């Protein structure tokens, strides 16, 4: 199937963090302030007054080499709902910009709401905080615009040292491509993505591996 991507960072609780969301082993991590894993999975999303669970850090992109990278998306899949698609993994191939026919695998860790259409909005810090900015009252905030965040490189120099090397992959490996088009499919996840989120589903092995490289 067919499908859009955007881009972004809020650094909100992602919503396949709360259990009984989806079949799986454990819902994904949120982080305190400091980008340590917290342990209650029932924490209080930071993007609500009085919170204090935010997105983690290491649930961010990057390259394996110059055609494949990995990451994490929120998504919204037509035909499905959040208990089929929360921790599943996807391949995407990019279709259009700059970045066409390379390869993604991302994990989905949250929900989007575009009925009707396969919609990635792939993790980035800097990619834009959208309606909530969890990353305000998380460290002072990231620099950049509501929707779309920065414009250049160097402006990953001023983030926050854990959120850097996300940042960079947008312009280094994706070439800041603008909201390229893709081919997806679901995969069973790689081991590399699980580390990071700590979410399996029960259904991962019904579906095909994909082979890093
Ligand atoms: O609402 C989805 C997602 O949008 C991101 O901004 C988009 C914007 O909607 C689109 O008009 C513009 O062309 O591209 C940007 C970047 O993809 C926003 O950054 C996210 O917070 C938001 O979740």
């Amino acid at each position: 199937a067919d499908g859009r991507s955007t881009r972004y960072w809020d650094c909100c609780k992602p919503s396949c963090g709360w259990a009984k969301k989806a079949p799986v082993n454990q819902p994904v991590f949120s982080c305190n302030a400091n980008f340590q894993r917290i342990t209650d999975f029932d924490a209080k999303s930071g993007c609500e007054p009085g919170g204090v669970a935010y997105s983690c850090a290491d649930q961010t992109p990057w390259a394996v080499n110059d055609d494949f990278a990995l990451g994490f998306a929120a998504t919204s899949i037509a035909g499905s709902n959040e208990a089929g698609w929360c921790c599943a993994c996807y391949e995407l191939t990019f279709t259009s910009g700059p970045v066409a026919g390379k390869k993604m695998v991302v994990q989905s860790t949250s929900t989007g709401g575009d009925l009707g259409s396969n919609h990635f909005d792939l993790n980035i810090p800097g990619g834009g905080v959208g309606i909530f900015d969890g990353c305000t009252p998380q460290f002072g905030g990231l620099p950049g615009q509501r929707y779309g965040g920065i414009s250049s490189r160097n402006e990953c120099d001023r983030f926050p040292d854990a959120l850097k090397p996300g940042c960079y992959w947008r312009f280094d490996w994706f070439k800041n491509a603008d909201n390229p088009s893709f081919s997806f499919r679901q995969v069973q996840c790689p081991a590399e993505l699980v580390a990071r989120t700590g979410c399996r589903r029960n259904d991962d092995g019904n579906f095909p591996a994909v082979q890093i490289p």
